[PDB]
């Protein structure tokens, strides 16, 4: 009874911890809050520290290869949404809107459709039950979904594939690396040099893929990685060490596709369409919405810092500590740097993001645009790019910042952009 399951296969990457392939009965006593837990494999006979995000109890609903937990509604249909997945792909998880309830997200195809999924809200009656509908009930969801599995019974399909995922980010690199030792570090591939520095593709304690900032010749910003150290969200790159011997080091999460910019003008950045773009400004705004409640600013959002990833995902990279076009007025003019200015950045990311990648204010010069702007000018709707995106852009770039909306406002707004007029379950 003390017995979790590893939901994904891992690797060690120190003497302390160990590695697990996915299903592995662990055994963990002392499994308070925490990230990484000292667990012992009654298959291997194992011992060591694990990250504890990658098990759930064997006797729970955790457990179910079919149970995605507080998947958001929209990582749920990135998932669901990938080509190599039949209709009827499914997955189980809390409903965040109707608190209290229970989803069961399943993928179609209709060529009038294309690729979709339907959201089929579980009411766990309190007396216990559980139901898509009130003809219907079980006990369990196992059941229900068991039910499902054999019959549409009114859902768009059969309950079929589980949905498959990749495993996740464990938090940190090991249980207590933070400001690691250059000697760990091995940069091996270069992808980025800037005014700043550089950042490369290295590797720590041999093992892992990580990315390191180098930023080539302060002490003083230690102090804010720390505050760094704790903003944690899906949608925003993880910072696992810092380095304090000159040059300064800046380990973080490896995101595969590179940054959103050049993802815009390789040769990918074309068969992307507007809901894919929208998708991705949903992530970005979604990780801008936390930076927002968490009372923190950017100061330089754009598509160059941001990064992607496998299945589209886009994550904000930078956040924290030149860019005239980017840069909200009153940011220039009085070096005033909020969440505003930030949403101002935003609306120029989206013209970015909807012209394949394409410069803003293409025709100006950095001198030239403080100045447009000033005047009153705004770039014009960009080719192809609906309008309603360009008012969302225009209200973004509104002169006064407290008449700007917040990421809270552009998330909800862009996650439903295409779906306004539709139920949120069936």
């Amino acid at each position: 009874v003390t017995t979790f399951v590893a939901l994904y296969d891992y690797e060690s990457r120190t003497e302390t911890d160990l590695s697990f392939k996915k299903g592995e009965r662990l055994q963990i006593v002392n499994n308070t809050e925490g990230d990484w837990w000292l667990a012992h494999s009654l298959t291997t006979g194992q011992t060591g520290y694990i990250p504890s995000n990658y098990v759930a109890p064997s006797d729970s609903i955790q457990a179910e290869e079919w149970y995605f937990g507080k998947i958001t509604r929209r990582e749920s249909e990135r998932l669901l949404l990938n080509p190599e997945n039949p209709r009827g792909t499914f997955l189980v998880r809390e409903s965040e809107t109707t608190k209290g309830a229970y989803c069961l997200s399943v993928s179609d195809f209709d060529n009038a459709k294309g690729l979709n999924v339907k959201h089929y809200k579980i009411r766990k009656l309190d007396s216990g039950g559980f139901y898509i509908t009130s003809r219907t009930q079980f006990s369990s969801l196992q059941q229900l979904v068991a039910y499902y599995s054999k019959h549409a019974d009114g859902l768009c399909h059969r309950l079929t594939n589980v949905c498959p995922t990749s495993k996740p980010q464990t938090q940190g690199l090991a249980k207590d690396a933070w400001e690691i030792p250059r000697e760990s570090l091995r940069l091996e591939v270069k992808l980025g040099q800037g005014c700043f520095g550089e950042v490369w593709m290295g590797t720590w304690n041999g093992t892992t893929r990580v990315a390191i900032k180098t930023l080539k010749p302060p002490e003083a910003f230690l102090q804010e990685a720390q505050v760094m150290k704790k903003l944690r969200h899906e949608k925003l790159v993880q910072l696992y060490a810092v380095v304090s011997e000159e040059p300064i080091y800046i380990v973080t999460e490896y995101m595969s596709k590179g940054s959103l910019l050049d993802f815009l003008k390789g040769e990918m950045g074309k068969y992307l369409r507007l809901p894919q773009l929208v998708d991705m400004a949903a992530q970005i705004a979604s990780g801008m919405a936390y930076v927002e409640r968490m009372n923190y600013v950017h100061r330089d959002l754009r598509a160059a810092n941001i990064l992607v990833g496998e299945n589209l995902v886009c994550k904000v990279a930078d956040f924290g500590l030149f860019p005239i076009k980017w840069t909200a007025p009153e940011a220039a003019l009085y070096g005033r740097f909020t969440i505003k200015s930030d949403v101002w950045s935003f609306g120029i990311l989206l013209t970015e993001l909807t012209t394949k990648g394409r410069v803003p204010y293409p025709g100006m010069v950095n001198r030239e645009v403080l100045d447009q702007v000033e005047r009153g000018y705004r770039m014009p709707c960009p080719p192809e790019c609906p309008e309603s995106l360009h008012d969302l852009m225009c209200q973004c770039w509104r002169k006064d910042p407290e008449e700007r909306p917040t990421f809270e406002y552009l998330q909800a707004f862009l996650e439903d952009y295409f779906t306004s007029t539709e139920p949120q379950y069936q």
